[PDB]
């Protein structure tokens, strides 16, 4: 079962990165690879903020 297959340019919904929320690396590329919160096409929503804001 080979793989390696990921790439999304500007317009596919790219995986959410491992620490979007946090993410404090920054490439050109990686962008394309991962995407963030933020951006209309984010989707790993781990737990940011589940109800604890009402300050
Ligand atoms: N908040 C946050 N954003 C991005 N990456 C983050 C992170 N908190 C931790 N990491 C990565 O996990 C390990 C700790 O187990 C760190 O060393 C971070 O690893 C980064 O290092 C690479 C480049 O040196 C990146 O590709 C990323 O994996
Ligand atoms: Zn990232």
């Amino acid at each position: 079962g080979p793989l390696g297959s990921g790439s999304e340019g500007n317009k596919v919904k790219r995986t959410s990165c491992m620490y979007g929320a946090n993410c404090y690396r920054k490439n050109p590329v990686h962008f394309q690879h991962f995407s963030h919160p933020g951006d209309s096409d984010y989707g790993g929503v781990q737990i940011v903020g589940q109800d604890e804001t009402d300050d």
